[PDB]
RNA sequence: AGAUGAGACGCGUUACAGUUAAGGCUCUGAAAAGAGCCUUAAUUGUAAAACGCCUAUACAGUGAAGGGAUAUACGCUUGGGUUUGUCCAGCCUGAGCCUCUAUGCCAGAAAUGGCGCCUUCAUCGUGGGUUAGGACA
DNA sequence: CGTTTGTACTCCAGCGTCT
DNA sequence: CTGGAGTACAAACG
């Protein structure tokens, strides 16, 4: 009777397969499943919202050019250019200007300050009253609209859509007083919380029964200040928590990010269990629980599997009853990094900020005079190795303080980079980390092997340099994460990374050390 | 105790062009030094920030009329684009519908009204959606 | 003897406030 | 962070 345990964990997960009839242990092993973060959809949602405001940015500016030269303000003309310049810095809107809004913010301005300055250049450009008011409608339109009430949903419950606390508000304080030892009272301070002209007799509560502080917190809670996020109710489990009904709907997959490592899990399982092991019943509601639970039934080719309710991770799916995983190079990735480089005659560089560049750059500044000042800078002050500067720093200025801010900024250069990772993408130039898919081994001639990078498909057109390819017979293919062989050696090596002569890994045994062998005298296990 | 999602505000980066300041080089002058080129920094303007894939039976603007909780959609059901070697998440969207979910701003105590918004028509144009994220090959 | 690949070493990567 | 870059150094085949 074979039997499979998940000890499923946040940061690590145990998985061990027990035989009950003897108490013989067949496998275990423990692993983590988390990538490097799946919290790079964060940074996924800002690099939306960056592009989305680009696009939204791009399409005003369009709209409002396409109008004012259907007035007749051409680009010549210095209304058209103060107008449009002024379109690029709309200012914010949500909050409205009357000491406290002048400590708000330094920058950006505001909405009525940018079109009073809309105003006076267009009654400097003889407009009327329809034309300024077309234009002030232009800065103040809504291109992709505000879509953020009811965008994600808790669904409706078999058990554990949903509406907002905002809108059910009686019912949690009803909850709330379900347990109380007064019965007529119920009402009372039903009509008391909900009426913000009753608010000052709920606090009488609080003394005449003393309640719990939890009980207290939960009732201000409720009353008009805990208006975020959605509860439970549905058709069913409106207001009990009864388990009858078992399976009565089916399962969706609406639970973001947590599908990656339970996949991850089912990824060692599929690897490891299956194509040797034969299992009777599985041992791990929550939502990532059922659908792993129906996840677990779908791969084992069985619709009716039963599935019920750090070494000591391993003992605890032992008792039920090394390996990370990481990844940049999918198709979903990024092809290529945020911040664009410059690569003027074969010399790559980057601007700056003086108040980032730390102790343990000192002489990589191209300009000498600032090096000089920034590596004195460094001796006057306690910043020492790894410290960047501060504002306070910054106090002791740099040449020319800008005019926004007391920084400065200066041009560097850029290691760890080659001509090989160059893509230019209209007029911008950055550098890649994916540029390498595959290695292509070639013989030809007399029998000289030699191997050469397959570039990547998607950016192949977009790179700098040349791809050097000569004739030959393609006689073999390898990739990243791939099982290999050394010419000459009894061991089993995987990729870890590629091009030229391929970095190779240990399978087995390995403390962190490497080993180069060229791709020629490579073949897969 | 967190989840992912919508919309902006800005700062940073890159390209091209302009102005200013500092330094170096070169030519010339009788000389002071005049001029030209380069470098670095400040500042100003414009443009780009996935590659791509799909869409013109689409998208967008203007004008008129009607509707607007009895209704619409950020909702439900069923399809489509992103989509690929295969399946998805997210986002956008076609048709029908209101079981679940949500419904903005101004005024009027309030009934309610006016804006935003949706639909139809006319006219004008080329624009629009999604792409930095997963899993199995 | 004169090249030619394999090894250690150092370094590289967008960030704030709001509703 | 992972996948890769340049750079100084070394031992081996042609």
């Amino acid at each position: 009777e074979l039997v499979l345990g998940i000890d499923y964990g946040g940061k690590y997960t145990g998985l061990a397969v027990v035989d009950r009839r003897h108490n013989q242990v067949l496998y275990a092993n423990r692993l983590k499943m988390r990538d490097d973060v799946a919290g790079i959809l964060k940074d996924r949602r800002k690099q939306r919202g960056i592009r989305r405001t680009a696009q939204t940015k791009k399409k005003r500016l369009r709209e409002l050019k396409n109008y004012l030269k259907s007035i007749g303000y051409n680009e010549s003309t210095a209304t058209f250019e103060t107008v449009y310049s002024l379109a690029h810095k709309r200012g914010y809107d949500y909050a409205d200007m009357p000491q406290e809004w002048e400590e708000t913010k330094r920058n950006s301005r505001h909405r009525k300050e940018v079109v009073k300055d809309v105003h006076k250049a267009m009654i400097e450009g003889r407009a009327t009253e329809e034309q300024i008011k077309r234009v002030e409608r232009i800065f103040n339109k809504q291109y992709r609209p505000k879509r953020f009430n009811n965008r994600i949903l808790t669904k409706c419950k078999v058990e554990d859509n949903t509406p907002l606390r905002k809108n059910v508000r009686d019912l949690l304080i009803e909850n709330i007083v379900r347990f109380f030892p007064i019965e007529s009272e119920k009402d009372n301070l039903k009509d008391a919380v909900l009426d913000k002209n009753r608010r000052e007799e709920v606090k009488s509560f609080f003394r005449k029964h003393k309640t719990d502080e939890h009980i207290r917190k939960q009732v201000y809670d409720i009353a008009d200040n805990k208006l975020s996020g959605r509860t439970v109710f549905c058709k069913e489990h409106i207001l009990e928590h009864t388990e009858h009904s078992k399976e009565e709907r089916k399962v969706f997959r609406l639970a973001p990010s947590l599908k990656t490592k339970i996949e991850n899990v089912l990824a060692v399982i599929k690897d490891e269990i299956l194509p040797k092991f034969t299992v009777n019943k599985v041992v791990m509601a929550s939502i990532g629980w059922r659908y792993m639970r129906d996840r677990l039934r779908e791969s084992a080719g069985n619709k009716k599997l039963p599935i019920e309710r750090t070494l000591h991770h391993a003992l605890d799916a032992v008792i039920l009853a090394i390996e990370f995983k990481m990844d940049k190079g999918s198709r979903g990735s990024a092809l290529h990094d945020r911040n664009p480089l410059s690569y003027k005659k074969g010399i790559i560089t980057r601007r700056f900020m003086v108040t980032e560049i730390e102790c343990g750059k000192e002489d990589d500044v191209i300009s000498e005079t600032y090096r000089e000042k920034l590596k004195e800078a460094f001796k006057r002050f306690d910043t020492k190795k790894g410290k960047c500067l501060t504002d306070k720093e910054a106090k002791e200025a740099g040449f020319c303080i800008k005019k926004n801010e007391l920084v400065m900024s200066l041009k560097c250069s850029i290691k760890g980079t080659g001509p090989g990772q160059m893509i230019r993408i209209n007029n911008n130039v950055f550098k890649t980390n994916v540029h390498n898919v595959g290695v292509d081994v070639y013989l030809d001639e007399k029998g000289k092997k030699k191997a050469y990078e397959r570039k990547n498909p998607r950016l192949s057109k977009h790179f700098i340099e040349p791809p050097p390819q000569p004739n030959g017979r393609v006689s073999f293919t390898l990739k990243r994460r791939d099982m290999v062989t050394v010419e000459g050696e009894d061991a089993i090596y995987r990729i870890k990374k590629l091009g030229t002569s391929p970095t190779i890994e240990a399978v087995v045994g390995s403390d962190g050390k490497t080993r180069t062998v060229s791709a020629t005298k490579l073949t897969k296990a």
